[PDB]
């Protein structure tokens, strides 16, 4: 269950670290996203990319809400 949750925080940072949601500036932003915070939160963040980058940065590019993404999750 808590891939739902990482996906809904990981969203959230991404549409506030770049400008405009493109492949380029959404992929960007993913290889940074994971080293801001404390340990427990990096590794957490690093294994939900792992597995579900592409559909976060697809679901970004499109304009989808976080719910939106993070649907197939729930």
């Amino acid at each position: 269950g808590r891939d739902y949750r990482t996906c809904l925080t990981i969203v959230q940072k991404l549409k506030k670290m770049v400008d405009k949601p493109t492949q380029r500036s959404v992929s960007n932003a993913a290889t940074r996203v994971c080293r801001t915070g404390r340990s427990r939160w990096r590794d957490v963040c690093r294994n939900f990319m792992r597995r579900y980058q592409s559909r976060v940065i697809q679901g970004l590019v499109a304009g989808e809400t976080a719910q939106q993404i993070c649907e197939d999750l729930r």
